[PDB]
């Protein structure tokens, strides 16, 4: 039997993090 | 004929993810 | 001969969580 073939294709893109969480309150009035 | 190839590599990192929105308003 | 192509890799790893948003409105 011959070598084995080439290696395979790199995967695709990953996920997306999560988004980010709010922003803290704003200042006093 | 041989045997298959290796496995690929695991694919490139994700984008950030998105902006977390405004806060809340503050206090009176 | 040579063997065929390996399998596809997986997905790639999960990106970073995004950045906190801006501060509030003033109360």
């Amino acid at each position: 039997p011959g070598p084995p073939g080439p290696p395979g294709a790199r995967g695709i893109q990953g996920p997306q993090g999560p988004r980010g969480p709010p922003g803290p309150p704003g200042p006093p009035g």
